[PDB]
């Protein structure tokens, strides 16, 4: 009659696709993903580190915005993931390949990166990307120092069991900064009570709201910036509208009551 249906590719609105050219957001620290898409480049005199890398079409890109920035494919030494998802994860096999970069993440991210996203707790096989295998795996609270730039690791498990806060003091005005990259804390359509694939999926974003509550925090930044107030098209007023990680957690735990009542709901 009727055929199986084709594959159909992870699209995304136009904005998360949409380039844009290096966003200082402190002294050692840039947005170089696209509008819609973070992508931090942390630079020190010891190498550069790329905190999440977007979509899987997005290498080129951050591979130019390095450049711009003076760091070469050599002098990219690591890659940290806020969480394995083809959004955020979605380049990284490549920039592997392309850059001296290794990849540093928790047992859980570094699973399901080396599955290229597939068997998702809750996608599936819906949203997929080509699979990296991670060349240092790291636990709780352990801490990553580039060039004196110390990145400290939080797990914030939920939106993915490896979801990761990354944390680390830049300076801006001779004062330190210290930046707090949280995890999302969004639960996309997810089956939140009774999964059997993450039975405590509850107990562990509860926990999350608390362990992003209290990062240390003076400016807060997301995978996507919209969720932290960021809007990285607004220049010098790009960071202006920020949450505080407080703010944040406040937010993305009420989001969640709401789902969770909606669900007992549906
Ligand atoms: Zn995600």
């Amino acid at each position: 009659e009727v055929p199986l249906p084709q594959l159909r590719a992870y699209t995304v609105d136009a904005s998360w696709l949409q380039p844009m050219a290096p966003l200082q957001i402190a002294d050692h620290t840039w947005q170089i993903g696209t509008e819609d898409l973070t992508a931090l480049l942390v630079q020190t005199p010891d190498g550069a580190v790329l905190l999440d890398g977007g979509m899987p079409q997005m290498a080129s890109h951050l591979l130019d915005n390095m450049k711009a920035r003076g760091v070469t494919p050599r002098d990219l030494r690591l890659i940290l993931l806020s969480h394995a998802h083809a959004d955020h994860a979605g380049p990284v096999a490549e920039l592997k390949r392309r850059t001296g970069a290794k990849v540093a993440a928790n047992a859980e991210s570094a699973v399901l990166l080396a599955r290229g996203g597939s068997d998702d707790l809750h996608f599936g096989d819906g949203i997929t990307y080509p699979p990296a295998n991670a060349d240092r795996i790291v636990m709780d609270g352990e801490v990553i120092t580039v060039g004196g730039i110390v990145f400290t690791a939080h797990f914030m498990a939920g939106h993915t069991p490896g979801s990761t806060a990354w944390t680390w003091t830049d300076t801006r005005n001779g004062k330190p900064v210290r930046i707090a990259y949280a995890d999302s804390l969004s639960a996309p359509g997810y089956q939140l009570q009774g999964n059997p694939r993450y039975p405590h999926l509850i107990e562990d974003y509860r926990r999350s709201f608390a362990t992003v509550r209290a990062l240390p925090c003076d400016v807060l930044l997301t995978p996507h910036p919209g969720a932290s107030n960021w809007d990285y098209a607004a220049g010098a007023r790009a960071g202006a509208k920020a949450l505080t990680c407080k703010a944040y957690a406040d937010a993305a735990e009420q989001k969640f009551d709401g789902q969770l009542a909606k669900e007992t709901a549906g």
